[PDB]
């Protein structure tokens, strides 16, 4: 009777777009783990030696995204980024953190 994820989004990658950007991408969990419909994803980022260092999170993502652009982050900035599933019942376990770094370089 269990109605949410039991695993994680899948292939979890992160690209540094730019100086403030960070694109996410995630494949969904296998689908006997899901329990149920995902209805949206949520990813959840650190920066690991910034100046806020609090945990952010962009929720409701909607089912049919593969990935997601991070934006207003701080420069040369390293963030721990997680992704996870939810069914309309309730949020599924993130992902193992994927390290990325902001930097000055920006990709064309």
């Amino acid at each position: 009777a269990q109605s949410t994820p039991s695993a994680p989004p899948q292939k979890v990658m992160c690209v540094s777009m730019g100086s403030t950007t960070v694109r996410v991408s995630w494949v969904p969990p296998p689908a006997d783990s899901r329990n149920g419909v995902i209805t949206q994803y949520s990813v959840a980022y650190e920066a690991v030696d910034g100046e806020d260092r609090g945990r952010h999170v962009v929720d409701g993502i909607s089912r049919e995204h593969s990935s997601w652009d991070l934006v207003g982050l701080e420069k040369w900035t390293e963030y721990r980024v997680w992704v996870r599933a939810h069914t309309d019942v309730g949020p599924g376990p993130e992902s193992s953190p994927v390290l990325v770094r902001t930097d000055e370089a920006e990709n064309l």
